[PDB]
C-alpha cells in the first residue's frame, strides 16, 4: 500500500534561470534545465506533503506511517547532505531551503504517529539540513532576502519538531528579521528590486513569514501582533497589488506581471475579521505549495498538526 520510497541522493545540481542583474527576466532554455535537474526533488517534496495532507484529511495511520517511511529512507541515504553543485549560481543552496521547509512541514503533520525508532533516524536529518542552512548565511555578502525568510520556516519547523531551541532562536530570528524589513508603505527594498517580478517577489516573501507566524501559533504565541502588526502593512500591499499593480509599477518604474495571491491568504484570512479583502483570493484555492507544507486550504481549516 505504501510505495517504495525514491533513493536519496546527497547532491544537489540547480541552475538560475533569470538573464537580467534585477532577477526578472528568464532565460526558457535554463528554466527547463532546472526543472530537469530538480524534478526527482520536487516529486519527492509533493509526495511527502500530500501524504501528510491525507493525514490531516481523515485521520489515516497509514498515509502517516508511508510519510515517515519515506522520510526515514532519505534520513537513512543522507539525501541533500553532499555537494551543493553550482552551474551559474546558489540555486542548490536555494534548494536545500525550499526542501527543507517541505520535509520539516510534512514530518511535523506526522509527528504525532512517529515512534521513538522513527525519530532517532529522521530527527538529526533535519537539524544537520537546517545547520547546513543555517552556515550559508554566515558570509555578511549574501543580502538577506526573501531566501532568508524561506531558509527561516525550514529552521523554525525542524526546531519545533525535533525540540531543538538553538533552531527555533535562529527561526525566531528570521522571522523578525523579515518583519522589520517592512516600511511604512509596506514595502520590502529587496524584492522592489526585482523590476516586472516585484509584486510577484513581496508575495514570496510573504507566505514563509506567515507560515513562521502560524508556527509560533501551534506554541500559542502571536506573532502576527510584532510590531504593532507591521506583517499587515505588507499582506495589504500584496493584496491590493494582486487587485491593481498601478503602486508597483510607478515605484518600480516596470510594468509589474499580474499577480494572483498564493495560500498565505488562507491563513491569514482567519487571523481577523477581513471584511472580504482575500474573498476574491480564497476563490482561487485550493492551494497545494509543498514548500510551505502541502496544502494550505485544508491546514487553514483543520490545523497543521492533529493534536
Amino acid at each position: 500500500a505504501c510505495p517504495a520510497p525514491p533513493p536519496g541522493q546527497p547532491d544537489i545540481r540547480a541552475i538560475g534561470y533569470y538573464t537580467d542583474k534585477a532577477g526578472s527576466v528568464i532565460d526558457p532554455a535554463l528554466q527547463q534545465q532546472n526543472k530537469d535537474a530538480t524534478a526527482p526533488l520536487d516529486r519527492y517534496a509533493a509526495d511527502v506533503a500530500r501524504m501528510s495532507d491525507d493525514y490531516l484529511r481523515n485521520g489515516d495511520p497509514a498515509a502517516a506511517q508511508c510519510t515517515l517511511s519515506w522520510l526515514g529512507a532519505w534520513a537513512d541515504d543522507g539525501a541533500m547532505l553532499g555537494q551543493m553543485i553550482r552551474v551559474n549560481n546558489d540555486q542548490s543552496f536555494y534548494m536545500r531551503q525550499w526542501m527543507l521547509d517541505a520535509v520539516a512541514m510534512a514530518y511535523l503533520k506526522v509527528h504525532d504517529q512517529a515512534n521513538p525508532q522513527q525519530r532517532a533516524r529522521i530527527d538529526p536529518w533535519l537539524q544537520k539540513l537546517a545547520r547546513a542552512n543555517l552556515a550559508y548565511w554566515d558570509n555578511p555578502k549574501r543580502r538577506r532576502n526573501n531566501h532568508y525568510y524561506w531558509g527561516g520556516l525550514g529552521v523554525l519547523a525542524t526546531g519545533l519538531a525535533t525540540d531543538d531551541d538553538a533552531l527555533w532562536q535562529a527561526g525566531h530570528a528570521a522571522f523578525q528579521k523579515g518583519i522589520d524589513d517592512i516600511q511604512d508603505d509596506g514595502s520590502l527594498p529587496l524584492e522592489m528590486a526585482r523590476g516586472q517580478r516585484a509584486l510577484h517577489y513581496h508575495d514570496y516573501a510573504l507566505a514563509p513569514l506567515v507560515m513562521m507566524a502560524e508556527l509560533a501559533r501551534l506554541r500559542g504565541q502571536d506573532w502576527y501582533a510584532s510590531r504593532n502588526h507591521a506583517i499587515d502593512r505588507l499582506a495589504r500591499r500584496v493584496i491590493e497589488g494582486s487587485r491593481d499593480p498601478a503602486w508597483f509599477n510607478q515605484h518600480t518604474g516596470a510594468a509589474q506581471l499580474p499577480l494572483q495571491a498564493s495560500g498565505w491568504v488562507e491563513f491569514y484570512r482567519l487571523r481577523s475579521p477581513d471584511g472580504g479583502v482575500f474573498d476574491a483570493a480564497h476563490a482561487r484555492g485550493p492551494f497545494h505549495s509543498p514548500r510551505l507544507g502541502g496544502d494550505l486550504t485544508l491546514m487553514a481549516t483543520h490545523g497543521i498538526v492533529r493534536t
